[PDB]
């Protein structure tokens, strides 16, 4: 019934690219033959780092790191939806959802891993997903929307020009690739209260991924990694490093006050010494935008929004999101603005804030 | 009670002009002295442009065809109301509300007709109520706006000229006249299922007018009919064909996605040749606004605005209806825009729509 | 529990400055050793400028004239509260509420009073709350933003400069005094209906503190004191007349339909030459806040904004109070807008206008 509208999950046909636990990775998929743009959405949630924390992951979120559970079937939101109420500009694209099943940012390169340990092929699991759609209308498309939240937004960061060169590569070089980070841009700053690595939600934001990067054995841009000595390939997973080096056009959203980014800096009236940090915070983060021209940053304490279905709600400086990335898609062709930064400096400021 | 505060009903004098039944024609009145400002509101809903399709409007609708059951009074509302809150610039003008009964499009000139059959002098109210309120305040004005929703929109652009010239020629050239068209913009496009022209609800705009224009004896301003074959008439019906001639300045009000218009062209998830005709139509529309420099077009599925109550609830890009035709009559004596044009594609995508 | 997050009072060190009653004055404090910013708010309501007027306010609303019922703490609200929901831009600024005890607009300045009379002294328990404070942090001060609403807002306008003064010549220039006066704009026009001056709320402005300036010993700013006759100092209590002499930067808010404004105007469907008078007064201010660069001016029947807990629901032109608040600081250090006036002529032709 509202299945006939969903997507639809593809496992992928070459098995030797798989989730976490060694079952096969895959994509939903729903295409609209009257359109030529093309939405590829990446999925988010964490990560694991070492061996204990993804055992411990298996247990509580297996989800995460197996395809065993995913649905036949799944209905399209935010900007995945087909409903224009909900969708304004991109209702009629085609749309395609990939899961997170690597645990690896999106970065993993791992052909092969050992038996009774977790793979990670992130990065492999997006070029087999490229692959496939190629020869499904992918092939005649204008634009390539790489879009994802959180975990799946930095890994738009890791991987839209790596998308972008696979596609010149083999010849179809009338296809623009795009980029769409949301809630994946992060700094890599002191925490508030300094706390030891051990869990997913302890580590500080650096910490995290020079381990994650050698464990998951992950791959960073090259224009990027050749910006920073080697063996500091993490630098480039923090989003105003990289994005200078970018070739494709990238849209960042980010809430000023990203819940993942008060988790990892270790944040729970209210202490002054911790007043500071709060709001010194939303100022780094509004400085690394500055040069970003393309963005939208309200002045809330939320995580994600671009697939949560009131992604409409959130206004800045009288404008909505969807409008923005109207105006920055009609920039790739002056009332129509793209650069959309809260200057109000506590989450919760802004009064359109979602709860 | 109420009625003290209302608009009141005047026969006109002259009974040769009459509604479709021969029943004297007329209007509502309410004067303001303090006001040099005046609005007359042509009333629509439709026409009929045959004889078997008037008998069937009489036994349906007479009070369109008749004043037999014009009230004594009536309370102004949207842009004919005298409360600020419904109507924050004009609430203080002098109020004219002219019922329709000619379903003539307000273009019928015939002075006679046969006797058990309809009459249309549209065109002949308009000249003859303009006449009688040049006896009551009318001869002291600075501006005249001439308003109309639906068939009184367009019989707005086939008007706003020659009350113009009827004033000019009366000697009353202090008098600016001005014209305002909701929801009586449209196109002479091809349906998206071609059906008959039998119903006035199934008629092909082109047709109906092409039929009605003989019947009704219908006129078209000359500086339009003379850019256009003879026995081409019609194409003066078109907003965007009739509109470049206008000597008046005219604001133009239009849903993109006009009910009416979704009618004539016979519409009624969506098929995938209907997703194609509805978007394409809101961009037809688009167009043909853009040379309109005095304009707004929501993308909404609706009809007619003007006098409706809630005509405030509507913004584009920031902006209400009422503060657009504020900065209208400012730019006729820069923060203040006047071309609000919905770039969202389809109905509802403005969540500021009404239901 | 809520007193924890208070203003907390303290009386004048200093028994010479007292309220109207003899009993001393004083202020309410809550210091915030994070920020370098202070607000000083004057509170209003109303004066009285003959000895039975006074006697009349004294048994009536006491509070008014005296500290004998003062809490020892209270609340900050709107601009004052430290909730940055409620106060984006200033939650964190050092807050100042003086309360008003004086009934004299803050003008007086008598020494003393013979004993069982009312002493007014408005000028002079400003200053000594200015003097106190140096001993508690504004000496490090940046910004002293003097802030007060109704009779509160005209003593910014009477007093600015004076404090100004008062801190250069007691060496403390890194300090910038800036005011901000709600509802303290006042037209010294005819009255709708002229009525005899008796009570506080009959007597027309000028006549009203005609007489309260010679009964209150009140001072007003040399530069304008200067600019009109001697013995024509009460022009000075009028902003567009004092304004322009004003050395400190100011920000002026007021409603264009200020209950207080219609009060002593005398103003209580309408009658017409009532209605003519309430647009015309709208207009007048209108014009005079065209040389107020800096000011925010809702079409509201309202009375005090800037302490009020929903002061961030009014807009003007799409922007918020505490948005063009923020403008203005930036302004002192092009998207961000400080004249915000509704050109619309009737109290909630804006729909934003609080109940
Ligand atoms: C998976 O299989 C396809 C088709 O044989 C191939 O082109 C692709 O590169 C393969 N990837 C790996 C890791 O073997
Ligand atoms: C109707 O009567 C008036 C007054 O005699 C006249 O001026 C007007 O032109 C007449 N119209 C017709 C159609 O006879
Ligand atoms: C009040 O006392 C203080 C401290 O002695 C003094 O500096 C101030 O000027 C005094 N004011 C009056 C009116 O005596």
């Amino acid at each position: 019934q509202q299945l006939n509208e969903d997507l639809r999950l593809h496992l992928l046909l070459n098995t030797s690219v798989t989730c976490n636990d060694g079952s096969p990775a895959g994509y939903y998929l729903k295409e609209s033959r009257g359109s030529r743009r093309w939405l590829l959405f990446l999925e988010g949630g964490w990560y694991c780092f070492n061996r204990e924390n993804c055992d411990s992951r298996y247990d509580t979120m297996s989800s995460l790191m197996s395809s065993r559970d995913w649905p036949r079937t799944r209905t399209g939101t935010g900007i995945l939806s087909s409903q224009p109420e909900e969708n304004p500009y991109w209702w009629n694209a085609n749309m395609v959802f990939i899961p997170y099943c690597s645990s690896d940012v999106w970065s993993g390169a791992s052909s092969k891993s050992e038996k009774n340990e977790y793979a990670f092929m992130g990065a492999l699991i997006i070029q087999e997903v490229v692959r496939e759609l190629l020869g499904r209308g992918l092939s005649g498309a204008k634009v390539l929307l790489l879009a994802g939240s959180s975990a799946g937004g930095t890994g738009v960061l890791l991987n839209v020009d790596r998308v972008a060169e696979q596609l010149e590569k083999l010849g179809y070089p009338a296809i623009q690739v795009r980029g769409l980070a949301d809630s994946g841009w992060f700094l890599d700053n002191k925490q508030y209260r300094h706390t030891d690595c051990v869990d997913t939600i302890t580590c500080a934001p650096t910490e995290a991924i020079r381990r994650g990067i050698r464990y998951w054995n992950g791959v960073v841009p090259e224009r990027c990694r050749r910006q920073f000595q080697e063996g500091e390939e993490w630098n480039c997973f923090f989003g105003y490093k990289v994005y200078p080096t970018l070739r494709s056009p990238v849209f960042v959203v980010q809430w000023l006050f990203d819940e993942a980014q008060l988790t990892v800096d270790n944040v729970h009236p209210v202490q002054e010494g911790l007043r500071l940090y709060i709001q010194n915070l939303g100022r780094e983060l509004r400085h690394t935008l500055k040069d970003v021209p393309a963005s939208f940053a309200p002045a809330c304490l939320s995580h994600e929004i671009i697939i949560r279905s009131h992604w409409t709600d959130v206004q800045v400086k009288g404008t909505s999101l969807p409008r923005a990335l109207h105006c920055w898609d009609r920039s790739l062709h002056k009332g129509c603005p793209v650069h959309l930064v809260d200057s109000c400096p506590w989450p919760h400021c802004n009064p359109s804030c979602p709860t």
